[PDB]
């Protein structure tokens, strides 16, 4: 695939995770099939934060997670929102059901080793 992706799909436990980078990247209106098209952030280094402003274009409806403890957004089809990645991890976890963010410190630890 094209260096600009930064996503991972993987099962664990029954489910399937999506992994997002904080730097994936497709272009808007790219004649690919596209995933999460959007420019690229905002990057302030006064923010703990990097924000993407990203379309979910899928029929799927995603629970989100930058961080643990926390509370997941809601991400609908065709849907474009604002993603606070933290600085800290840089990745979003991204499920098709309501889990518990300590669903994002397994992804977080793993992406180290
Ligand atoms: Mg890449
Ligand atoms: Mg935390």
């Amino acid at each position: 695939g094209p260096m600009a992706r930064s996503l991972i799909k993987t099962d664990w436990s029954g489910s399937e995770y999506t992994i997002l980078g904080a730097n994936h990247y497709e272009e808007p209106n790219t004649g690919a099939a596209a995933q999460f098209p959007g420019t690229m952030a905002e990057d302030d280094g006064r923010s703990p934060y990097i924000v993407r402003k990203l379309r979910n274009s899928s029929g799927k409806r995603f629970y989100v997670f930058t961080d643990h403890p926390q509370q997941p957004i809601i991400w609908n089809p065709h849907e474009e929102i604002e993603i606070q990645f933290s600085r800290k991890y840089l990745i979003a976890v991204l499920t098709e059901f309501e889990a518990d963010s300590k669903v994002f410190t397994h992804f977080a630890r793993r992406q180290h080793r």
